[PDB]
């Protein structure tokens, strides 16, 4: 299992099209992906999941990996974040 924390800076917090290239990488995974934000958590393999949370700019999340992918699937969602601007 692998777990990280991330501050979110991007203007428009987890959502539109910066939203939809996250659920999307988390989904290339096998292993259980969750987006953790104030205590609640949810699959980030899930649109709805994630929008659900509504996480807006300067918020702090977890994120943990955990499966046979996990050391790939985490670094990854790392890459991700920063090329898309989101942490």
């Amino acid at each position: 299992m692998e777990k990280k924390e991330f501050h979110i800076v991007a203007e428009t917090g987890i959502h539109a099209r910066p939203a939809t290239l996250l659920v999307q990488t988390a989904s290339k995974f096998n292993s259980d992906i969750n987006l953790e934000y104030k205590g609640k958590s949810v699959n980030l393999k899930s649109i709805m999941g994630v929008m659900s949370l509504g996480v807006g700019q300067g918020s702090d999340v977890t994120i943990t990996v955990d499966g046979a992918d996990e050391a790939e699937g985490m670094a990854a969602i790392v890459e991700t974040l920063q090329k898309e601007g989101l942490a």
